[PDB]
């Protein structure tokens, strides 16, 4: 029993974190096999921030202009290249702590663990979600660039996010490990702003199913809804549309609890209309949207508390 | 910027988790130096659990009755003894991944990271607080016993919790690593229950400071109060008393933000008496009490390990 924002154990990623310095700029890199990945903006200087020409900045660098430090050991850079917004530094040593890993680009609504690091050293681990507006609501200070997000289903680390910058509203933007930004953002200090965010409806429904699994039914009702009527209502509360794909993926939780997906949709409709009337759900007075259906199955019992 | 419920990096502890099996029971153990620590109830049958004599149950076990597995390697047990509610299995090999560590007993209101494990394999990490009623609001399924809680300071892991049981309300009870329970709980199947809990006032104040640091200021006001007056309000709302030591500990946050502690207490008083009026603080509609002052300073300043 219980239900917490649960991250993956971070050790497999901790063993890959290094410090990368170019000029006066230091940030974090990810050392996998004989390659260190980091944000390409490590090669910018103060004037370069608004309209950097990264190709022109990079051609002026030699391998020895990049200082890579793994704990107390300096790694020797023997090649470099840029892929989209990431720099790849080839080093002369394969990381002996490289886990089984892959790179995955995620979709809005997906969650992942973040290992926030400074100067190549881990500070802490927490769970995030890719928001519908392609930002994440992280906790990042100056020097956290190059920190990564990941999942570890089944002993293989899937790296899905590298941190690049903070937007004016205090939320965060970054890339996949191929260097492609999530959302419309660019690694320039020109004015950029997150779009209006919305609530991840499929995740709220998953969390309501988690609440039922853990023993609470107070928010259910005798009603149902069509999918289209549900979406017409939910969008009036700035909820994302629920698709048939979302209905399908909720099937297993629906089967475990005996509550049809569209019947849970009717419960959510009523919660948006009424509030909680001084109650909580899984320790929250708000509707939580950063647990996916997969996360709920990962964390909750397979036996409903009836 | 941003403020998240953040756990310590768990790598130093992951390398210490093993699987312990005795009879039909499998749970988790902590392998440090040449000793594996786990809950003593591993030796019980369900019949024994009704009313166990652990002294007598342990004399009848041999070393080979304990099957200890570190990944895919069996560790050979060469001795066994009990310390309070923890079993100590001496093994023939010192864990080469043993970090610098200490065993510490924490106080209610203090927070720590839990590494939830099953079959000796780390599964997840989250942050908890020792509640005033000496339970923790964990997330644990069958097989999680022996999972541990810890804090880190630079390179030293301070182990403070080992998981033993779930109570009927779905909260959790366990021991320090010397086998002393937190709270009035016992490792037997008898009627047990969480007591009425209270809210950790000093932590709520810390989180209000975190909110101010992150730009959430709507709850600030021109008023102040006294410790005596505020504590009469705390008692009414089932909040823990605020002591002068708590005020002293929050001093750094008061200086940084320009809001004295008793000034923030006036804000908390108003929130208790009036609610949030539909607003939120750091994305919460409840007053969060599982961040300590240290946690706020650490996260807002970027300390590493
Ligand atoms: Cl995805
Ligand atoms: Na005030």
């Amino acid at each position: 029993s219980g239900f917490r924002k649960m991250a993956f154990p971070s050790g497999k990623v901790e063993g890959c974190m290094v410090q990368v310095t170019c000029g006066t700029t230091t940030l974090n890199g990810l050392w996998l096999d004989d390659v260190v990945y980091c944000p390409r903006h490590v090669i910018c200087t103060s004037e370069d921030m608004l309209n950097p020409n990264y190709e022109d900045l990079l051609i002026r660098k030699s391998n020895h202009n990049f200082l890579v430090q793994a704990g107390n050991v300096q790694l020797r850079v023997i090649g470099h290249s840029m892929q989209n917004c990431v720099l790849k530094l080839k080093v002369d040593t394969a990381n002996p702590k490289t886990p089984k890993y892959k790179f995955v680009r995620i979709q809005p609504g997906q969650t992942f663990s973040v290992l926030a690091c400074y100067n190549g050293s881990p500070s802490g681990v927490y769970q995030c979600a890719m928001r519908p507006n392609f930002t994440i609501k992280g906790s990042f200070l100056n020097g956290s660039c190059g920190s990564v997000g990941f999942n570890i289903d089944y002993d293989c680390v899937s790296f899905c996010y590298m941190h690049h910058m903070e937007l004016p509203t205090g939320v965060h933007a970054g890339t996949d490990l191929e260097g492609n930004f999530y959302g419309p953002f660019v690694d320039r200090q020109t004015a950029q702003a997150a779009g209006t965010d919305t609530t991840i409806t499929v995740n709220v429904l998953a969390w309501l199913y988690a609440a039922v699994i853990n023993g609470d039914r107070w928010f259910l009702n005798r009603f149902t809804t069509t999918l289209n009527d549900f979406n017409l209502v939910a969008m009036k509360y700035n909820y994302e549309p629920l698709t048939q794909d979302h209905v399908d993926i909720l099937g297993p939780l629906s089967a475990q609890t005996g509550i049809a997906v569209l019947d849970m949709c009717a419960s959510l409709k009523e919660l948006l209309q009424n509030g909680m009337n001084g109650r909580t759900i899984l320790g929250s007075a708000l509707l939580e949207d950063e647990f996916t259906p997969f996360d709920v199955v990962r964390q909750c019992s397979g036996v409903t508390f009836q």
